[PDB]
């Protein structure tokens, strides 16, 4: 799909990218963490985007294997949701992945 061959652009021309919806506490979470790194990222709010949240949601289905939100690209790669970006940074490999 297009929808399919957008998302691969806009994860690779952006360093941080979240997938989230506006209600939803773990992507207020994982919005925050980026914050207090320095970090500004490309927010999607899929709850307003009409008709078009539900399809982009099962596009990232198939690319990341994941259905919840927040779903987050960093270096436009794939990292998961809000406890696999803690848990990345835990362990350093969040701000190296940004370093480089
Ligand atoms: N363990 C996940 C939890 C995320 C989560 O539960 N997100 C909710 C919204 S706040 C969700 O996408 N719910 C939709 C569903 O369960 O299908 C994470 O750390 O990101």
């Amino acid at each position: 799909s297009r929808m399919e061959e957008s998302i691969r652009k806009t994860v690779t021309e952006n360093t941080v990218v979240i997938y989230s919806k506006t209600w939803c506490s773990y992507c207020t979470e994982v919005k925050t963490l980026f914050k207090r790194l320095g970090v500004q990222p490309l927010v999607v709010e899929l709850d307003q985007l009409g008709p078009q949240g539900p399809q982009l949601q099962k596009v990232l289905e198939r690319l990341t294997g994941q259905h919840t939100v927040p779903n987050v690209f960093v270096c436009g790669k794939h990292i998961g949701g809000c406890t696999d970006t803690v848990k990345l940074n835990r362990k350093g490999d969040l701000e190296l992945m940004l370093a480089e």
